[PDB]
């Protein structure tokens, strides 16, 4: 057996932002719609369309791009819904990026966030896929079956 998903969370709102530059804005947009896909399929509750649309940021803004991001979409939603996920697309090797990432999101923004690596992004492969729902759902507040 493979892990599984037991109870399902919701992620209603969601945004992505991308930090590498061999990632064009429709790709970030197809990697997220097949993601959002299998985190339905698997269980959870899940729109399969994001609150804005991708941006495409360099590594060195990436305080501003977040905190103008979530301002941005957090303003475009029903009064006080909030936004549950944010999806990030990394270049594979990224220096200080993915610490600066959690570090804004855990203490500044207080949003769940999922990083995703550059070279994943291009092969899109279900097993891939299926191993991020599961950990998109843990972050969520869903649960997942142990071994
Ligand atoms: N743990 C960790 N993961 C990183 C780092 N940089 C990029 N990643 C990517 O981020 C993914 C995990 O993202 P998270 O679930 O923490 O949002 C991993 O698949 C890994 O490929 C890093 O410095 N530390």
């Amino acid at each position: 057996s493979n892990k599984k998903m037991i109870n399902g969370g919701t992620v209603n709102n969601w945004i992505c932002i991308n930090f590498s530059r061999q990632v064009q804005d429709n790709l970030a947009r197809t990697f997220c719609q097949e993601l959002a896909q299998m985190c339905y399929v698997s269980g959870m509750a899940f729109n399969p369309e994001p609150v804005l649309p991708p941006v495409s940021a360099r590594p060195e803004q990436v305080e501003k791009v977040l905190k103008t991001r979530y301002h941005d979409a957090t303003s475009k939603l029903s009064q006080g819904k909030e936004i549950d996920l944010l999806i990030v697309i990394l270049p594979d090797n990224n220096g200080s990026l993915y610490g600066d990432l959690k570090r804004i999101c855990e203490t500044e923004l207080g949003i769940v966030s999922q990083c995703c690596l550059t070279k994943h992004v291009f092969k899109m492969s279900k097993q891939y896929m299926a191993n991020v729902a599961l950990k998109i759902n843990v972050k969520v507040g869903g649960r997942n079956t142990v071994l």
